[PDB]
């Protein structure tokens, strides 16, 4: 669960 993936990026 990277950040690229996340909702925030």
């Amino acid at each position: 669960r990277p950040p690229g993936f996340s909702p925030f990026r």
